């Protein structure tokens, strides 16, 4: 067995891992990247890229059926499932190819093929062929799909993101479990593509939305289009000869048996930290067996072992994994010099229609920091997109936007939005939060006409008029003497 | 003839005028609004709203024909012209009604019906019935269509924004004339709705773009969809029995005769300041008889007479007219106490597909700013939307974006974009400009994945690499120690 010494070993050649490698190489030449599976990152392979590709097809198909409002009729929209799948697959391959070329450009001696596990706090074994002794180690192993036990009975008809995009044809029908980002994006897209869909979640959850009014509005809006029970009681999902039989109670509590060609487990993903031999370290774990970590430095309780990307089960977003990589890589490279990452303002997006964006502090974080049981030093500004001019012009007038502000200073804290162009409004808001703008300042910014951003102006005015600050600092337009 | 004294008289009850009234009424009770035409504002009646309404219908129709990229096919797309025109009309009547309700709420004695002209610098006459003795006067009379003499031979078949939206049905064919941006917005929309259209522009102009490369790429792009000659040489447009005969030279310079059902003037608006009896005042005029005015205070050479909105032939955009009304109303209301408006960062949008946005300083204004245009003290960061991932996923991968930055400081100066979602990126960029951001700082902002704003990241990196700041003293991600 070959033994190698490195300053930095990075387990996982995904987004976080490749970011960690580039960062760590600026501090030290002695960095290895280990990869047990296919190169290309989860994002380009079976993540962001194919899912967005699926969505683009779905929205082209769906919007073609919604032109009558405008005075146009479209006859026989027909979904060629083989074509839909082929396009997704070929574009997906193209994206993966770019990552593979980057991986290929790295020094051959810096890449080791195989699955790593810890033997002790400085020794990794990769398969049965190599041992790496590393001064510092970065766990960048991502997440995998995961599902409750009952879903396992769907057998060979159980889909995840790992196999959904490899189908040669679109399915006839899919039962989707998991009411979060992936589950709603994929269920809606499939439903828009002529697939018979129902989406079941259990806890009342809708995407990552925290506000109760928002969750209910979104759930009801989705149900105008396809079946979505955020509080479903599901008995079983059992593979038959040609289908999966799903036994569940509907919204009227009526027991229902219904066959679906497939089930999709868009349930909670699992961080890849359970199969890496952590029990051979003193890494402290929470009551769910997730590694505890410093959220600024990415250090576990073992100060020379870091955890980055989906592996730390936090900020499980692509751009965040990339930032995690920079933090873990720099800190692994420069150790024992340790710095804290200055995180970008939180930005989270769901590519449904209408879209969801969450920006800045979440509602729970705001309640924690700006309120208690009996008093609040924050206010909420709101707008409905139903009566918003441009949204109505486009026939997209559905949605709600909540904006949160410090009640004393007017500092913009965060937001939730379910509505059109939420992805873009999310950026606008996220840049405003990172700059620590106040709502009064943001009201002085440009708002064109007629645009969706004007809905944001409405929500900001709503918040502003609730602030403890003087009436006469409520100028939306500044004049100087 | 009945005579009234006011502190402030406002000529024109559109966007600028209604704004001026509200601002003026904060300072004094004696203010009147004079209106010669229909209430509603130009924006709501025959401007932004119905044009955006036509565009949305156009977009749905066209996108319905573009589904095969994604693997979806249609049998047929059928454009019911009458329903298309009706929805535009009913929706705009809705928007107009809101404006009308506001006007109706204003004190009866604050509103005079008729066209005003100056008898002298403190006296207005409204038609033949009223004279207003006014301490301060705001000219907020908007702009009107203007076109060369040859176009007038199109007689009852000449269209402008004033009558286009009033057609009971979509025309079979329309020739559009002039360099006006409205020509591209409306021409493309008409074309996308099945109307046979040719756009004959002038002098190389393309949607107000200033960069030579951008203009050419945009003209080429548009030409993949509809006939557009930015340098057209046109002989005549003469009304016949059921159409207009257009005689012109095609793109190879050959004299061509073609019938179009209507003709649409897009030849640049005229400010309504030629029929106000301005000869009865000492107001200083430029060589094209536009009143000179202070761009910050909106005062003419006569210090108690202001000019606001499209009337001053500057920043002829809706939200800028609103700010104009605010500046002019405040200054007219509080005269002799005068203040300088602090303008928002420039933002203009052309709602074609792909969209156009210009942000901050124009290219001309940048070239002016630098004493030594040789020594090149600004940089250009560039991106093509052709290889931009999300844009490709959506089948929207056409366009370019230039960002401008000071070479020493990296101060973000302004931008031009032709690309998907330019309206939204335009806002993000305009907020960044108003907050005086550097390109270095903008790169520390959140950029989600996979999104169109990742193209902005590419362009910002391109500018940044070119800066004279210390090469490895601008990190994209900040860490503290
Ligand atoms: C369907 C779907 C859609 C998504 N859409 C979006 C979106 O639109 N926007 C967004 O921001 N995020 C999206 N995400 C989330 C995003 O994909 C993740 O945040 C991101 O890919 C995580 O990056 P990573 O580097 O941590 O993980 P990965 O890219 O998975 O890297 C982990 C790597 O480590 C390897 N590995 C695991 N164990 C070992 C071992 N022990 N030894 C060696 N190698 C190992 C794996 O093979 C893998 O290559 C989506 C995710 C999914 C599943
Ligand atoms: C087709 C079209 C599309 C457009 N789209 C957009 C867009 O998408 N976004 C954008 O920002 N801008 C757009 N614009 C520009 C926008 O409409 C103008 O910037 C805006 O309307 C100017 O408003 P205003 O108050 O200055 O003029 P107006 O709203 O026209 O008000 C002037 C008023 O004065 C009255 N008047 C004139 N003379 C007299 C007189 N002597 N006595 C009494 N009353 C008088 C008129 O009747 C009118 O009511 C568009 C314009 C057009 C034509
Ligand atoms: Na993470
Ligand atoms: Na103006």
């Amino acid at each position: 067995m070959k033994v190698i010494n490195v300053d930095v070993a990075i387990i996982g050649t995904g987004t976080a891992g490749m970011g960690a490698y580039r960062a760590a190489k600026k501090h030290t030449d002695k960095v290895v990247l280990i990869e047990g599976g296919a190169y290309g990152t989860t994002c380009a392979r079976v993540g962001c890229m194919p899912s967005k590709l699926l969505i683009a097809a779905a929205d082209a198909s769906y919007h073609a059926s919604q032109t009558d409002l405008f005075g146009i009729q479209v006859d026989r929209i027909s979904v060629n499932g083989k074509a839909v799948m082929k396009r997704i697959q070929t574009e997906r391959d193209r994206f993966v190819g770019f990552v593979v070329e980057s991986v290929e450009s790295f020094d051959e001696q810096d890449k080791i093929r195989g699955f790593a596990k810890f033997l002790d706090e400085h020794t990794l074994q990769v398969d049965d062929h190599s041992q790496v002794i590393a001064k510092r180690i970065v766990i960048a192993t991502g997440s995998r799909p995961n599902y409750p036990e009952f879903l396992a009975a769907a057998g060979s008809r159980l889909l995840t993101n790992d196999n959904l995009f490899e189908l040669n044809d679109l399915p006839k029908s899919v039962a989707v479990f998991g009411p979060g980002v992936i589950g709603l994006e994929l269920g809606q897209a499939l439903s828009r593509l002529g697939v018979i869909v129902k989406v079941f979640g259990r806890s009342g959850s809708v995407a990552n939305l925290q506000d109760e009014e928002m969750k209910r509005y979104a759930e009801k809006t989705f149900n105008e289009e396809f079946y979505f029970d955020a509080k479903a009681r599901v008995i079983s999902t059992i593979e038959k000869e040609d289908a999966v039989e799903v036994i569940y109670f509907d919204k009227s509590g009526q027991k229902t048996t219904e066959s679906f060609q497939y089930v999709l487990a868009a349930t909670g993903r699992k961080a890849n930290v359970d199969k890496l031999g952590l029990e051979n370290t003193s890494i402290e774990l929470d009551k769910k067996n997730s590694p505890l970590f410093d959220e600024l430095t990415l250090q576990t309780s073992v100060d020379h072992i870091f955890v980055a990307g989906d592996a730390n089960n936090t900020l499980t977003l692509l751009h965040e994994a990339a930032d995690d990589g920079k933090v873990a890589g720099t800190n692994a490279g420069a150790y024992p010099v340790i710095a804290q990452g200055q995180r970008r303002a939180p930005l989270s997006v769901v590519f449904t229609e209408p879209q969801v964006a969450s920006v800045g502090l979440s509602l729970r974080q705001i309640e924690d920091l700006y309120a208690d049981q009996d008093a609040a030093n924050y206010v909420v500004g709101q707008v409905s997109f139903e009566g918003q001019g441009r949204s109505r012009v486009m026939g997209k007038n559905k949605g709600l936007l909540n904006v949160y502000a410090d009640r004393t200073s007017g500092e913009f804290l965060g937001a939730e939005m379910f509505g059109p162009a939420a992805e873009h409004i999310g950026h606008l808001l996220a840049w405003a939060r990172q700059q620590q703008m106040t709502v009064q300042a943001m009201l002085t910014m440009p708002f064109y006409h007629p645009v969706i951003e004007e809905g944001l102006r409405t929500a900001l005015r709503d918040a502003q008029q609730k602030l403890a600050i003087e009436k006469h600092d409520m100028n939306e337009f500044i004049m100087t003497h």
